[PDB]
């Protein structure tokens, strides 16, 4: 009886310091190569990574993702598995929860 409404996240370092930013009505063309994005499934979290990610934010959103997953929400299972997907490598299961995806972007 779940039912889930995915929540994407933006990592990036870009703008000087680190932020995670939740996505509103999230669409395919907000993901980007140059950035980390997390998206929280609730049973997993998908960690998806963009061709041109550098190391220092893809640490940078790793730590998002396991201090995100204490915080919010509280009470959730701590055997959350976070999945790595890599652009233009991304399986049904992360695709599934875009409204439409085109496979020929980028």
């Amino acid at each position: 009886n779940l039912v889930i409404t995915p929540r994407l996240f933006e990592c990036s370092n870009k703008t000087g310091r680190f932020l995670a930013t939740e996505i509103p009505d999230f669409n395919q063309d907000d993901l980007e190569e140059d950035d980390v994005f997390l998206l929280d499934v609730w049973d997993q979290v998908f960690f998806w990574i963009g061709k041109h990610a550098n190391e220092e934010e893809k640490k940078a959103a790793a730590t998002t993702a396991q201090e995100y997953l204490k915080t919010h929400p509280s009470g959730r299972d701590p055997e959350t598995p976070i999945i790595v997907v890599k652009q233009g490598h991304e399986p049904p299961t992360f695709t599934g929860w875009f409204l439409a995806w085109d496979p020929f972007k980028w």
